């Protein structure tokens, strides 16, 4: 039966207003996370955090961008490690889902050989294109790779069912970036679990104190959280931010 | 024709404000309104923050004056320093807006024969905000049932207001949904390129800052470089939103 | 349960109604529904407001001489709740086919309800075109701490509790942002409520267009996605404005 | 020199309601315009009012919508005729204009035959495909024909510019019909004239005192109006209805 | 209980190149399938094949067009015929589903005197008003008659539950024509069944080794392929190819 | 002003490739490109074939060379005969893209005061194009991150460069997603309509053919007719694209 395991590839290393919008210039530490979904028809991995190169080589690997965010994180913290010893081999995922294609969150792409790779189309297309603000967010090294198969989401597919059988959809949450998606979890005992990820980074975020201090589109990203607060409110779910340093320690983990 | 740069005083913020994640400390910007004589008409672009805001900002503002305190006397007004100027309000032809943003809706209605010329998703917008940019929105300058819009479409980018090039809105989304720049010429300068809040400042034009407030920034930035492409084709002289050292170099 | 209530009636002409029918005098029901469900009870519109009752003129308007109201205060959807068993409080969602002044009484009449309603509908009642601007009572809808989900273009069968018991249908045409819903009930079945997407059985037929609208070419092709749906599901179908069907229904 | 004529096939006898929404079944008259621009470069046609077909088998050529519209013209009235008398043979128009293609406005489709039919594409597109309400005022034996050379436009060719020299632009006025526009010509001596068409009807269309008693979008009627408030006030053009029984003999005819 | 039943109009003999792009003017022949899904709830027609007159008459009905594809069927394929020899008569199908509207998939258009004829609307409307390249592939004939009642589907409806029970899902498919659907069936013991019809005529298109010889857009084409891949794998759907010569033998 | 039409060599393909479904025989057509000598700075289009395929086809272009062949010299690549003519690289100061193609990116980066101007759609396709297409897309031409790009939007159909109406884009989607063709005016020539590959051929521009390879067939058949218009209105020189029998006919 579907379980839900919360993994972390360590920390990145930031400022206050790269999380909450001009909110000050202190220094801030926030968690990676990324996500396992046991499922009998098949393992699925979500994001996969940073990609493993940046714990030995995170200036070669990620660029001028490590200025912004600097990766803390060890080697046995990498996606594929993680799971090696968890007992799940690469080969032995069939699923990988991208909330979006940020440095944050391309460790798992193309590492697992068999996982067919579900994203929004515009994601993949604004990835490949970035403007100069968000270019340095995208790792090309990551999520261009021919040998990938992809199935790039349309518009019409929100709500997509991976399995379909309500154990995980994608719920659309454009602005953060512009093909941004969270998850809407349903587990058999825990009930449903909502994987904001990145359309609400923190609590503050959530109850509309804070902006996200890196964005596509303000007006997309605050209706992406009211569209949130609904989807919480009619299921009863629990919310898991997706990078709050005072709610990460508190979920399972 | 001329081109007549004034000025509604100014916006106490910090900096963060105008350079999005730029730091806390104080910072302050002037707040320009323009004025364009025309034989066929005179032309009143946004008209700078309300009047009222020189005697009671706390009151016409509300809430948003703990993050933008306006420093205005009332002889700063758009109707008074036009009046003042030679200009009665019933002498204006067109009022054209930048956008909807509460410091550039001062002259919004108090011409009482101007034909107000907006994009039509900013004057939807400002009608419906969302939260994040409400406070920015001040009904009671915009949302009065006397004024005469035309409200322009997506198709309209380059909207040439006399027929005769001497304005034209360049569609500049991003800082606001329906924000617009303005390119004018006039017989001796030539092109003039008021970019207003699609670059606050010559740091946004050299894209070493993003704004501190907007709607989208994919747009802005695109808007940035449209601008950039406009300026290179004509020579304008390029004329920035809010920049506190730019400002004094230009004839104000 | 569905439980149909109705607040009074509305006097016009046929041909608001009817489009281009007659001008003679005409006289309708105004529905509004009541679903109780185990997750909590629904407000479907909530008929005319209750101020309705007293102050037509002050509370509505010049549209009083188009539309005029004839209810009482033990009509209005609190008061009837009440009468009822079911306090303000024991209110969880407010739905809205749409945002016409016949449509908004219960708007922020509950104060712990979310309010489910098209976002272009919400846009388009902030800032509406002259000839609809009338049907909008912003002393109805406009209240800042009424708590909205507003839904977007691909959320068309909405589902409310997540159990196929209430569905918005999406039928754009008679306003921007108007949507009939499906019920499923356990014991009668499928229910279409058509609200305004179609008056009577003669738009529903294709004898009549309605007399108020905002796009025909929406409105009759959301009359057609009707009939499929009824064809599909074999509901029973509720006008939204018929005083020859309404008396055949079961009324609270 | 350019030279703008205005023209007419006859009237149509209806209801008031079908000009003015709601406002009466009271027994109405109109005028049935259409236009002839002389040129340099070539003569243009616009519309050419009600097939001449009409002038004789009325109930035969439209059908069951003659009890909405009832045709009151003669044959020598038909454009092609008209034309012929006035001095111009059929080979000798170079363009016919639509402002849309209702019944009383595709007299000209394929009368012409060296002429380009230049219309909006989404005019073009519902007239082959309409809803039931509108079915009746399109009449495909005017409109369907093999042999017509069309230019259709596209939402982008908003002042297509007929000759390049602004003599002739189209004014793109939806609302009452999909893909309807106004023209707005510039002639030597007279300065702008707009031509309504029907975006608006009568001068109390124009002044806001009455909605079309036909249309496909009000909500485009209305701002469509309003566009033409804005164009009018800023050329100073003269403005002619599309419909209107007092005002049209005040004209040039 | 449901069923689907694989039909055939006979064959279409073209060139290679018609069918795979740019492969070769060699000659080349393909069958013509169509479907039949016998359900509770009513019989189910999928296109119908060619139209029974091009057993009799091709130049005559279909025009030039037959100087491309040239049908070889007899008068008892004829899907109307067909059905009459199966079990079941003209009035008994409730629903004729479209793919699209080309020649070969309009044969049971309007033959059915009480079917629904469900097909998406920018397909309807395309057929009614195509480009030259395409105009000799919609047969006027089979699908513009007066007496057929249409249900257009809109660009939201993409998975429309014919019968609201996952028995028969259209699965939009853009790109050969605009409005093509493919259809995903659900079989109590087959399992799910993916009719790909025209999004993948033969097994190389399938494995991206050739483009369709006729097609409205490529970039959409080949996306709908790949749409059709990842249902596949999920459903781990049999996919049944739309003119596959090899492959159509090995189905029932 | 002044247009030189240079070549950078030819193509070797098959007659398919060109006009489609019509056959597997050789076929050569030659690669286009043009200069615009202009007072306010000189315009390069395109620049053919980069000029690595004289030394290294099957290096630098891999094995789309299967498909097209170049053929072409050193001295054939666009600033080779630039300098050859009098116009060092730094003396262009635009460079436009019909599109991005292999035969058509010669030019980009090759110039280094020169902005570039092209489509955004054209842009983000390349960057992200579908199987079908990515061979025809080459990143070491037009992915380098010196350039500087002024990227087209969906509203700047008729782009003029100088502004003086010598240079216009006209948008014709199809081919490419974003392709655009060019209308010149020169003072005595009158106007010139570069085709480019909207009309590879006067079959195609006859509509006696489609293209070979493809994006939309709605778009280019239709983008082809807006030629027509735009000719039979302008009286323009046709020039088309690839064409082995009209190229010679032209002065080069
Ligand atoms: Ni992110
Ligand atoms: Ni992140
Ligand atoms: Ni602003
Ligand atoms: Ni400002
Ligand atoms: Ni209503
Ligand atoms: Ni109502
Ligand atoms: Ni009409
Ligand atoms: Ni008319
Ligand atoms: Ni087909
Ligand atoms: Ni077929
Ligand atoms: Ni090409
Ligand atoms: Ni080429």
């Amino acid at each position: 039966a579907p379980r839900l395991y919360m993994f972390q590839t360590g920390t990145l290393k930031c400022r206050v207003c790269n999380i909450k919008m001009n909110a000050g210039l202190d220094d801030y530490e926030i968690p990676v996370p990324w996500y396992l979904i046991t499922h009998p028809k098949g393992n699925v991995v979500i994001d996969g955090g940073c990609a493993v190169e940046c714990a030995s080589d995170p200036k070669g690997y990620w660029g001028d961008i490590t200025s912004v965010y600097w990766p803390v994180m060890r080697i046995e913290e990498g996606c594929v490690q993680a799971l090696k010893a968890f007992g799940i081999e690469p080969a032995d995922v069939r699923y990988v889902l991208h909330s979006h294609l940020h440095l944050d969150h391309t460790g798992a792409t193309g590492r697992f050989p068999n996982a067919i790779h579900i994203v929004r189309r515009c994601e993949y297309e604004y990835a490949m294109a970035p403007d100069w603000f968000s270019a340095g967010g995208y790792i090309r090294a990551d999520f261009d790779r021919p040998d990938v198969k992809w199935h790039l989401l349309e518009g019409h597919d929100d709500g997509y069912d991976v399995f379909g059988d309500d154990t995980i959809r994608f719920i659309f949450t454009p602005g953060h970036a512009p093909g941004h998606s969270s998850f809407l979890l349903r587990l058999p005992e825990t009930g449903p679990v909502l994987l904001a990820v990145d359309a609400a980074y923190t609590t503050d975020h959530w109850d509309e104190k804070a902006l996200p201090g890196f964005l596509a589109s303000t007006v997309d990203a605050v209706r992406s959280v009211r569209k949130l607060h609904a989807l919480a409110e009619k299921t009863g779910a629990l919310v898991v931010y997706g990078h709050d340093p005072e709610a990460w320690p508190t979920f399972r983990l």
